[PDB]
RNA sequence: CGCGGUAAUUCCAGCUCCAAUAGCGUAAUUUAAGUUGUUGCAGUUAAAAAGCUCGUAGUUGGACUUUG
C-alpha cells in the first residue's frame, strides 16, 4: 500500500528514491495521529535528491497539481516530520506544471498563458519559499553577461526560511537555471 | 552693386596687361537650393498656429507568452 502514495506519470516504476520518500510517508500517516486524517487523501508522483553544498542534499518532492493547495495547510507540520526521518536533508514541495512551448508562426492553436515558462517559473518560485511570501523581485544584469535574480521574502516567516535559502538558490538553479538570492527587506 | 555733372581705374580710343585658346562671347534646364527640406528647412517678434471645441476617413498607438 506503500505505493499508492505515489503516483508516477504514465505508470512508471518508482525508482529507488521514492519508495523510501513514498515509505516514509506511509509511516507519518499511521504513526502521526495530527497528521493522520490530512494525509490520508495526499498522494505524489516524483521525488529526487539535489546536492547543495557541503555534502548537504535536498528532497525536491513533486505533487499533483489539483492536491497543491492541500499541502499548504499541512506544509509546515508536514516538512518537520519528514526531515526527522530524512536526517541532514531539507524537503521542498513543488506542484507539477506542463510548459507548452510556444505555437508556431501562424498557427491558430491557442495556449493558455499559466503554460508559458514564464509563468511556470515564476509559479515554482512561490511554491519554493513557502511559507514565506515573495514581496519584491531585482533582476541585476552584470557587465559580463549573466543575470542575478534576487527575492525579498516577507520576515514575518523568517525563523522557518533562514536556513534554507542556500537550498532554495540550489533547488531553484536546477528546476530553471537562474540564479537567484533570497533577501529579508529591513523592517 | 554702380560709372559718367571738365583732373573718368568703369564710356570712346591707343598702349600695356589678364583669362581661356582653335576656340570664345550672347540669348530652356541641372547645380549652387538645407530658398520645397523623406534624408533635411520654417511658423513668440523676420512670411507663417485655424477664435474655440467636437468629430468620420487618414495617420499613429503601453506592457506581457521559450529562456537557460
Ligand atoms: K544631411
Ligand atoms: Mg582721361
Ligand atoms: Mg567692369
Ligand atoms: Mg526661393
Ligand atoms: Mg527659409
Ligand atoms: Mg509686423
Ligand atoms: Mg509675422
Ligand atoms: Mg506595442
Amino acid at each position: 500500500t506503500s505505493k499508492q502514495k505515489i503516483h508516477k506519470d504514465k505508470a512508471a516504476e518508482p525508482s529507488e528514491h521514492e519508495v523510501s520518500v513514498g515509505q516514509a510517508f506511509f509511516d507519518l500517516e499511521n504513526t502521526n495521529q495530527e497528521l493522520k486524517s490530512e494525509l490520508k487523501d495526499l498522494y505524489i508522483n516524483s521525488a529526487t535528491q539535489i546536492d547543495v553544498s557541503g555534502n548537504r542534499k535536498a528532497v525536491v518532492i513533486h505533487v499533483p497539481y489539483r492536491l497543491r493547495k492541500a499541502f499548504r495547510k499541512v506544509h509546515v507540520r508536514l516538512v518537520r516530520e519528514l526531515e526527522k526521518k530524512f536526517s541532514g536533508k531539507d524537503v521542498i514541495f513543488i506542484a507539477t506544471r506542463r510548459i507548452v512551448r510556444p505555437p508556431k508562426r501562424g498557427s491558430a492553436a491557442q495556449r493558455p498563458r499559466t503554460r508559458t515558462l514564464t509563468s511556470v517559473h515564476d509559479a515554482i518560485l512561490e511554491d519554493l519559499v513557502v511559507p514565506a511570501e515573495i514581496v519584491g523581485k531585482r533582476t541585476r544584469y552584470r557587465v559580463d553577461g549573466s543575470k542575478i535574480m534576487k527575492v525579498y521574502l516577507d520576515p514575518k516567516e523568517r525563523n522557518n526560511t533562514e536556513y534554507k535559502l542556500e537550498t532554495f538558490s540550489a533547488v531553484y538553479r536546477k528546476l530553471s537555471g537562474k540564479d537567484v538570492v533570497f533577501e529579508y527587506p529591513i523592517t
